């Protein structure tokens, strides 16, 4: 819709401009940041400079080899963090986006950024794509996960990740918009003890399916970082 206007803008840039920014993630991000729609507004829902910088710091510190984001929109975070993943040998970035129209646009921006060999966009519901990703990785656990899609799916999709044994000691979770609009359920979940999560999981049906009850035997450590806020959750071991 609106998003097609943005894609048209990029595709209609002069060749000299495309040649100038091609293969330069930071420059492609700036073209996204500086675009204005006819009504005067900008591209929405992008992770942005300040939160983005914080997360970039975590990636440089922890050097995740496998990073997954839930919710890609037009490719901004995939480009920002995929660029960081580039610097890490063997590193791969997976973006799980439900809207095919959005994903197609993100695919072009990611390619223009020079990140096509590093970033893979999976189209479909995150819960479905995670099942498929697990099949592809068995050939195991995720190193870092950026959770940035619909707030009501934070805990259901996290429980899917848990159930697929994609969370292990060393795995870091970064969840966006903890305050605005808010994800209180998620914030509650990742601050729960293993025993608390065991009861929650038995009590609260995963809307994604009975088979995705989750894994309570994970020890979590969570810090909220305020800027709005993001929750930073590390699995630090398996629970007794
Ligand atoms: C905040 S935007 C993601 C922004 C992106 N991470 C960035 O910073 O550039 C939320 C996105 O989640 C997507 N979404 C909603 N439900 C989803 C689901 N079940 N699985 C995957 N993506 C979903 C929407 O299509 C939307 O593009």
């Amino acid at each position: 819709e609106k998003e097609q206007l943005f894609l048209q803008h990029i595709q209609n840039l002069p060749q000299e401009r495309l040649d100038a920014i091609r293969g330069h993630p930071e420059l492609v991000l700036k073209e996204i940041d500086e675009f204005t729609y006819p009504d005067g507004s900008g591209v929405r829902m992008c992770i942005g400079d300040v939160k983005g910088g914080f997360i970039v710091g975590k990636i440089r510190e922890r050097k995740p080899k496998i990073m997954v984001e839930l919710g890609g929109y037009l490719g901004y975070s995939a480009i920002l963090f995929g660029n960081e993943i580039s610097k890490i040998p063997g590193g791969r970035y997976y973006s799980l986006e439900v809207n095919e129209d959005y994903a197609k646009i993100a695919y072009e921006l990611v390619k223009l950024a020079g990140l096509d060999e590093i970033v893979t966009i999976m189209i479909g519901k995150a819960c479905d794509s995670l099942v498929e990703l697990q099949q592809k990785l068995l050939h195991q656990a995720l190193d870092m996960v950026f959770i940035d899609h619909w707030k009501d799916l934070y805990v259901p999709d996290l429980r899917v990740i848990e159930s697929l044994n994609m969370i292990a000691p060393g795995t870091l979770l970064v969840a966006d918009n903890i305050i605005t609009p808010g994800a209180p359920e998620y914030h509650k979940y990742v601050n729960m003890s293993p025993e608390e999560r065991r009861g929650y999981q038995a009590k609260v049906r995963n809307v994604n399916g009975f088979d995705f009850i989750g894994r309570w035997d994970l020890i979590y450590k969570t810090e909220t970082k305020e800027f709005d806020a993001v929750d930073v959750t590390e699995c630090v071991g398996y629970a007794k």
